[PDB]
């Protein structure tokens, strides 16, 4: 049902309702098992409905700045260390528009951090205002795939999603340069066998 | 799968023996001021992309099933855990398959306060496990939402290790969280 929009043109509709998520992401040196390389760390969470999704919520646009909304939501869901640490226009990356259910708008952030800074953030996740509320838990992406061909990303994929977060995460994938169109068919292929 | 007991459980030959454990704590705290969360149970996002929770193998012969449970609880939820009694008594039940190299896990229920699911989460960050077997701790919804599907019954949808589903199943009817028909009501709405 989503739709491609860009920034500037949905900015302009009426009576619309728009949300703000990131994907916060850090390199990593470490191996699994000393083998298999994380590669990089990138979070999503679990939700109080159930299900995985990005960081962020509702904006009132006529009141606050899609930045401005995106830097409140991020507080309460991941706590007081997100201050400082500014998401701007230049994470922005895609939007996306649907009538069905509601007319609603949804925008899409990337904001590379250092490894650390990550780490501090979940390390005071459990402090925020939503933890254990409408956060249910910090959980790192495994980018890997395991020798049975399924464990790892494919079984991760496999998860239930809010939304249209899967499709922004897949669409990470290949922004950042992770994983290529075919390895991604080939993580969709794995992911199916129901 | 198949359920089984301790009884004959450490004297088959050929299996490997797996311990996992639900923590959990009662709550009074509300969601929107007005679903009540009740209590909050521990789970986990493994390595694997799957839900499950904290635990793993142990080698039968070293060590009783507690000692290896309470390693592997260390070692995946962080220092925390060197004070968690998980005893006998919180022992639960032992299932049997013969998938991948004949398996058997035995699940433990234990209840702790709340502050201490609090201080576990909060140094899980620092388990030795964490960013590599342990991808992040998770709190299970226990109730349903207006809309009669988020909330556990969503959360069932996800993909789950071994048992662990049936397992957490288990823990809601044995601490009397769900009655059998309530479970079946989540299920059917789950799988919809
Ligand atoms: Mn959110
Ligand atoms: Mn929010
Ligand atoms: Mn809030
Ligand atoms: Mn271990």
């Amino acid at each position: 049902r989503p739709r491609n929009i860009s920034r500037e043109e949905s900015l302009q509709l009426e009576g619309y309702k728009h949300a703000c998520h990131a994907l916060l992401h850090a390199p990593s040196q470490a191996k699994l098992f000393d083998r298999v390389p994380i590669r990089r760390v990138l979070l999503m969470m679990m939700r109080f409905d159930g299900r995985l999704g990005f960081p962020g919520g509702f904006v009132d646009t006529r009141d606050i700045s899609l930045e401005e909304g995106l830097k409140r939501e991020l507080e309460e869901e991941l706590g007081p260390a997100l201050a400082t640490v500014e998401v701007t226009e230049d994470d922005y990356r895609s939007s996306q528009v649907r009538e069905h259910p509601q007319k609603c708008v949804t925008h899409f952030y990337i904001k590379e951090l250092k490894l650390e800074e990550i780490e501090r953030i979940e390390a005071e996740a459990v402090n925020a205002k939503d933890h254990g509320l409408e956060v249910m838990g910090l959980i790192r992406v495994p980018l890997y795939t395991l020798r049975d061909r399924v464990g790892g990303l494919p079984a991760f994929l496999c998860n239930n999603f809010i939304g249209n977060s899967k499709s922004q995460l897949l669409y990470a994938l290949r922004s950042l340069k992770l994983l290529r169109e075919d390895q991604i068919q080939e993580v969709l292929k794995a992911s199916h066998r129901l």
